């Protein structure tokens, strides 16, 4: 069984993958996704959740006393604290992997130039905690980062969701707009077919990512 | 002023995108059919989107000035220099594949007539183009007229102790130049722990 716990100003943004999970998985109690909104954390009648940078500059940092309130609340020592920004570790298939058979994630969205640092520093002193980047590019909040995470990782959990690149795939029909599929796909030599496809990988990973090599 | 359609067979899971400067528009695929998907040619696991359905889609919604885009772990990287290119174009149509793939006959078809990026948002693998699309979004709308190469160091704000925990004085003392240096120390020491390849260094 996995709980995940997103945090987040825009909670209708998690809509979809709550609104997305197999009746079964969720009967089996082998998946939970909550979403909370931060505003819930809030002290003051405005419900604010950010202030300006100390140190000056443009931008706004997310209030570490309103984020402080909600993880204490929400996460146990077991609990690991996922943070996605674009400063993170990198995020890749063997953190889904991993974080696949976590019993308890907690996802805190921040909104750009990001969280207080101390919120994570602190969380760090009794819990895993995890920034990640789920690529090289800049969002104005981790809400579309946690549907990434979210989807890689519970796709991996048994039954909830249902090196080199992979090179071309074809299916029906075997012609189309005067393209044909290649016809060892269709000759029945699967020797043969392993061997095209491993060329037709190898060459796909150097044209579109030769850092793999 | 920039166009955006996306192309799904779950047009639901795309409700997490005023317009004004941009106009969003998302297509069910199956409004241009039996079933989208079937066994890949050559064996193997799983079911490849059949190009039939997609071509008529496309051919519907795509200009020869149109910016096809399909999310897939095997693309180009989708990065910030991509985000910036893409943030001048027209028209952005992201097709959404799910299972294995969408039958490559469909983009090189396309590449006939218009641009065409198959791009990764990053090596992970996702169920479908969706969460993709909705990223490349993101992205590039954050861009658009009207609206790197290190990592970002620490941000902090008020109070100035919290939990015992101090915010660096240096960011207390109005020096903008110290301020400054230390922000790009902290940036610099980041980027060496985690991510050493944006500074040229060999990955852990
Ligand atoms: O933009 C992202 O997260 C939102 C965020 C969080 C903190 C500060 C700025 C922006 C992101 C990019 N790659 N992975 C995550
Ligand atoms: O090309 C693929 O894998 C690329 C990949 C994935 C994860 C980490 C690194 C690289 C692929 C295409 N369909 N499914 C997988
Ligand atoms: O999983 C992704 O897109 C869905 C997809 C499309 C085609 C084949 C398999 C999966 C993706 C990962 N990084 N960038 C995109
Ligand atoms: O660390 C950051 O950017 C990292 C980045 C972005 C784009 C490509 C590579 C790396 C950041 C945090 N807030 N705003 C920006």
């Amino acid at each position: 069984s996995m709980k995940i716990d997103v945090v987040t100003i825009f909670p209708e943004y998690l809509q979809p993958v709550r609104q997305s999970l197999p009746g079964k998985a969720i009967d089996a109690g082998l998946v939970d996704v909550a979403v909370h909104d931060l505003r819930r954390w809030t002290h003051d009648v405005h419900k604010s959740v950010d202030d300006s940078p100390y140190g000056g500059g443009p931008g706004m940092v997310m209030k570490p006393t309103v984020w402080g309130d909600a993880l204490d609340e929400i996460c146990t020592s077991e609990t690991l604290l996922v943070v996605p920004t674009p400063a993170g570790y990198p995020f890749t298939q063997e953190t889904a992997w991993q974080w696949s058979t976590e019993d308890h994630l907690v996802i805190a969205c921040g909104r750009y130039e990001g969280i207080d640092q101390r919120v994570a520093d602190d969380a760090a002193t009794r819990m895993r905690v995890r920034e990640v980047s789920i690529g090289d590019y800049v969002l104005n909040g981790g809400e579309a980062a946690a549907l990434v995470i979210i989807e890689a990782v519970l796709r991996l959990v048994p039954g909830v969701l249902g090196s080199l690149l992979e090179g071309p795939s074809y299916t029906r029909p075997p012609s189309w707009r005067g393209m044909d599929v290649p016809p060892v796909l269709l000759s029945g030599d699967h020797a043969k077919i392993a061997a095209w496809r491993a060329e037709q990988s190898r060459q796909r990973t150097i044209e579109r990512r030769p850092d793999l090599l």
